[PDB]
């Protein structure tokens, strides 16, 4: 077969570009190693900026999202004993944050894509990348057992952390930054009641933990827990249990419990690689970078990469520019180490470590107290916490 | 001999008190371990906030500093080939820093006092502190060969990092918190005329460097080096130099180079000790807390603490409210904390540190491309840097 953009990964990063573009008339394949079902079986994010929540808009796909979707205009942190809020309309400049599930996300641009009858191969297993730098790529895959041949111009790598298109690179072309943090977050989704109309951050002794939600009657709630655990250890009771006591005292008495009906731990770490491209391979997504989720970063950071790749394919098909297909990296990795600073931030301040000194200790419980009680310091994070703008 | 209160170490943190003290009737006597000269040979700070120029003007040592200290409404900030500038004036509500140096503020305050005829004995050995906890606490000295006993109400432990009051409090009851970072700052004084009418602060792959000023005719400049390199091992060539080497390539062939007239290594640390009294002990200045240099607020804190101890001394003695003195240390903390914030992160983003991975090294340089350009996080170092309200 042929196309013009192929996609490998049809996870948000992938189905958003392939609606993007198939809006646009440039046509697109869209490949995936597993199951729509186990795609929508992931239940990660959940904080979406306005930046994305336009984009969607602009990629048709946004009916639902504005009838479910809960729009925040500030947050909570709680640590030492008061509970602080973060009002990100005003210190925003007027922004704010909407509240849709990933799975959601994925379930509504699946919905969109099926409609469009524009091509997504599921179960595309032995997915290799080939001829990136000459001025025609290839992929080739398997389907049940068969090697089938897809031509196109440009490949797009959205296939996440551990996907193929990031390994076709020479690795000496790549210099990667990371850093792997030593504690995981215990994801627990219930199908009760919100403890409150807006998310709660607290840092707490016994560690970190976070009160989310995917809508009036269901939750999402996270503690922090080492690496060595498994969710096996972790029962309903005993998670509930732990909550409660990381929480505040007014906040846990409120709290309705229940059920699990996903369970599981994500390991925290923060990856960066540069540059972003390869010839016609561009990677967007957690293809390129990872974020620990106490920013709520990750999805969005995608997004943005995404809008720029869309737009720069765009200027070089219809305005027959491809030279700007160069500046890619270059325009992304800006945003990027942004939200990475922040993400690093918000997770080096809620989150407790293991072997930290008295002095490191202090200096966590003052950066709270400076940047909660300063305006300017408040300001810094309500901007960073909407989105800083995409260029 | 007896008085009401005793103040160890005439540096100026005793002589702030002493004379605002003697200028409100409240008796009392300075102990120094030194001769004059040499607490007039430490060349130490230059930077001065609002709060510390207003304090020394209800001193009533004021005249020689509004006529010499130089009003800085800005500072800059030097980093990967582009210099960057902090309006302070706007960004902190109207506020400004004064450069007038330290040997200079005691100078005037040395004459103050003198001129006063209140009590100051230099070359007070043997300093030994009695009775904290009782009615009638006492200090005893060696004057020549002589043992004398001063009497008094309350002694204030003006006596530096390395002074005798911190060791007379009981171990148990002090906990301390610190942090040694390991590399020091190379001073050098110079007869020169400045290299800018504001200061330039630099972080460059071979490290830390500092311009500043002591007036129009005289320099104050510093550089990054080791704990192990010894102030012989640099000569004058060699630290400009260097110097250059650190800079702008724009701001290297404007400076004039000349001959030094102080040259030494200050060795960064964190400090501080909680509580900050015992009995009718009330430590202020560098003998409960160290901040390293690169905020400019030792002597700023000092004179916070000074200020906070004779405005508390004052509702003891006339107004006959003694209670008030317990909450010393509770008021003094927190501005100490939020102070200590300030100094470790402009430590931490503007130094070279050592076995630094690829991953903090972005984060370093984010750090400063976000706070140097967002109007919220550029108001953060400016409120920062003029100084918190004393409360
Ligand atoms: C617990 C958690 C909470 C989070 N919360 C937030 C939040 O509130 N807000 C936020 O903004 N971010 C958050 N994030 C992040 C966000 O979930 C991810 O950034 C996002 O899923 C990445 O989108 P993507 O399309 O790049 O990657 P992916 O979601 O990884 O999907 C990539 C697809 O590629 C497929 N694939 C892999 N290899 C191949 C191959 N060889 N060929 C073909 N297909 C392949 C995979 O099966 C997958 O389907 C969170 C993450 C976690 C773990
Ligand atoms: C290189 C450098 C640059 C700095 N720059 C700045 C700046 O720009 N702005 C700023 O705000 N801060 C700055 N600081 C800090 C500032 O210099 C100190 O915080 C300040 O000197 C402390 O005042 P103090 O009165 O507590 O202490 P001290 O200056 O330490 O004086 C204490 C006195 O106690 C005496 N003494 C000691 N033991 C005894 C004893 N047993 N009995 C009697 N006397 C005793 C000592 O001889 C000394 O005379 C800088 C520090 C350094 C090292």
């Amino acid at each position: 077969m042929k196309t013009q953009v192929a996609i490998i990964g049809a996870g948000p990063s992938g189905l958003l570009l392939g609606q993007l573009l198939h809006k646009a008339g440039i046509d697109n394949v869209i490949l995936e190693r597993q199951t729509p079902d186990y795609v929508l079986g992931r239940i990660r994010a959940g904080v979406l900026e306005q930046g994305m929540v336009d984009l969607l808009r602009e990629a048709g796909v946004d009916r639902r999202m504005a009838r479910d979707g809960l729009v925040h205009e500030g947050v909570e942190i709680a640590f030492a004993g008061q509970r602080r809020r973060i009002d990100l309309k005003r210190l925003s400049g007027g922004k704010t944050v909407t509240v849709y599930g990933q799975t959601e996300v994925t379930r509504d641009l699946m919905e969109a894509r099926e409609a469009s009858g524009a091509t997504t191969v599921y179960q595309a297993a032995e997915v290799r990348l080939h001829d990136l730098q000459g001025e025609r790529p290839y992929v080739t895959f398997e389907r049940d057992g068969e090697r089938l041949r897809l031509d196109c111009d440009y490949i797009a790598g959205c296939d996440g952390f551990r996907g193929i298109s990031r390994q076709s690179i020479p690795a000496e072309r790549l210099k990667v930054f990371e850093r792997v943090y030593p504690f995981g977050w215990l994801g627990l989704l219930a199908d009760t009641p919100p403890v409150s109309h807006e998310l709660i951050y607290a840092n707490h002794p016994r560690g970190f933990a976070l009160c989310s939600q995917r809508s009036a009657t269901r939750s999402r709630y996270y503690v922090q827990v080492p690496l060595t655990e498994k969710v096996e250890d972790w029962s309903d009771e005993r998670f509930w249990t732990e909550l409660k006591a990381r929480l505040p005292a007014e906040v846990a008495e409120k709290l309705v419990t229940g059920p699990s009906l996903e369970k599981s731990i994500a390991p925290l770490r923060s990856f960066v690689v540069e540059p972003m491209q390869h010839g016609r391979l561009f990677l967007a997504g957690d293809a390129a970078h990872i974020v620990p989720p106490t920013g709520a970063k990750g999805l969005n950071l995608a997004a943005s990469d995404v809008s720029t790749l869309y737009r720069l394919l765009l200027k070089a098909y219809r305005e027959g520019r491809g030279e700007l297909l160069e500046r890619y990296s270059a325009i992304c990795l800006r945003r990027i180490w942004k939200a990475e600073r922040f993400s690093w931030w918000m997770t080096s301040v809620l989150h407790r470590f293991p072997d930290t000194d008295a002095f490191s200790q202090r200096i966590q419980q003052t950066e709270l107290e400076y940047y909660l009680g300063s305006e300017a310091g408040l300001a810094t994070i309500a901007e960073n916490y909407v989105g800083l703008p995409y260029e």
